[PDB]
């Protein structure tokens, strides 16, 4: 299948991403708390649901939360301000809270069965969010030989993530605070409620930067 692109809500940021975030890839967005990673995840969970003419893929979402940062109220606000039905937007976001790194790995594996069933529907899964990919791995692996073990589990988790994205034509979006993903985006605060995105690593895309805002519509220019 050909690559689908999900608009982030920002024209500037979509331009940097060659149209938007891609299916059949793991897009990693990293930054300090408040850099806009979570607002971008919330905006994408709504945007993917829009028709292609609006920047979406008529798709369903699966969201894995390691730190309880998912906000239904924010999804609802973004949905309403984009002229979508908040109830329908929420019902197309399959949500799961991971309490440890092993639970997190298991949820990715269990998600394959769910995705299979939605493939021939009008709204198949086009987006899988993992916020925030490493929080459990960093807190659990402390002591002698902890670092080498963490790297091994992360690599397998990311391989399980890559497998779903290619096999089912899904865009995998992961967040991180501060490893090989297909696209790395460094996020930081600009001047005001403005953020700056820096494309660090990309195989088909040139390096660069884009500026965006955080509003009642989630993410825009």
């Amino acid at each position: 299948a050909t690559i689908g692109r999900i608009s982030t809500g920002s024209k500037s940021l979509d331009k940097l991403l060659g149209g938007g975030i891609e299916t059949q890839a793991i897009t990693e967005v990293f930054g300090e708390f408040g850099s806009g990673k979570t607002q971008l995840a919330h905006t994408l969970a709504v945007m993917v649901q829009l028709p292609p003419e609006e920047g979406g893929l008529n798709g369903s979402v699966m969201w894995i939360d390691t730190e309880n940062t998912f906000r239904p109220e924010r999804i609802r606000e973004i949905a309403q301000n984009r002229g979508l039905d908040p109830d329908e937007v929420l019902k197309h976001i399959a949500y799961a809270r991971a309490f440890n790194s092993n639970h997190q790995m298991l949820l990715v594996q269990q998600a394959s069965a769910m995705i299979k069933e939605l493939l021939n529907t009008d709204r198949p899964v086009k987006l899988l969010i993992v916020d925030s990919l490493t929080s459990h791995f960093r807190s659990e692996y402390i002591g002698r030989g902890a670092l080498a073990e963490r790297q091994q589990k992360l690599a397998k988790h990311l391989a399980d993530l890559h497998r779903l994205a290619n096999l089912y034509d899904i865009a995998v979006f992961v967040t991180n605070q501060v490893h090989s993903a297909t696209l790395r985006v460094y996020l930081r605060k600009g001047k005001g409620g403005k953020r700056i995105a820096r494309l660090i690593d990309a195989p088909h895309l040139p390096e660069g930067e884009a500026v965006f805002s955080i509003t009642e519509k989630g993410i825009e220019d």
